């Protein structure tokens, strides 16, 4: 008994002036990730290679085509439309606090209870998206099930982490840069 129904954003618009939010966190979210590959020892590599430990995306986001950006502005466009599809208000309402990567450490942000409790929403509904999607899969190969396939709420904590994680960074990184998102 799961049926993930993610909320539908295909015909949410984001206002225009958001996208100076989402270049930058984009930016940041792809920085990130290559601090972390590079701390284990990986490279540019103009393939992908996992004994190697080389990847072509080991470069400054500036340098990205479109499409490439695109790969990290996507995920970050979704979660917003979906926080407007719930009717949250995200305004700029202050000032903001803010090949070798050094993203800022956003470990000591706080997030308000309410704003903790809005990162809840949106980790269930990554997990929503998640789960239809992977409905989808197992139907186009055969069938079959997957373990995880359960309401978000019956997850253990270690299962609800990663959802957790990115919610809780997106509105980390809103809160950095001086947005206020209100429900």
């Amino acid at each position: 008994n799961f049926d993930p129904r993610p909320v539908e954003t295909l015909n949410v618009i984001i206002p225009e002036k958001l996208d100076s939010f989402i270049n930058k966190f984009a930016e940041y979210t792809h920085e990130k990730w290559a601090f972390d590959k590079i701390q284990n020892n990986w490279s540019y590599g103009e393939n992908v290679d996992e004994e190697l430990k080389t990847h072509p995306m080991l470069r400054p986001y500036k340098t990205f085509s479109e499409k490439d950006k695109e790969i990290y502005r996507w995920p970050i466009k979704e979660s917003l439309k979906a926080m407007i599809a719930w009717e949250w208000t995200i305004e700029k309402a202050r000032e903001g606090e803010e090949y070798n990567p050094q993203p800022p450490d956003l470990s000591g942000v706080t997030l308000s209870r309410e704003l903790q409790a809005m990162a809840e929403q949106l980790a269930e509904n990554y997990h929503n998206t998640w789960g239809r999607k992977k409905k989808q899969e197992l139907e186009a190969k055969g069938g079959g099930t997957h373990p995880l396939l359960v309401p978000y709420d019956t997850l253990t904590a270690k299962e609800k982490a990663r959802d957790r994680e990115k919610a809780q960074e997106l509105l980390k990184f809103l809160q950095m840069n001086g947005y206020a998102v209100t429900s």
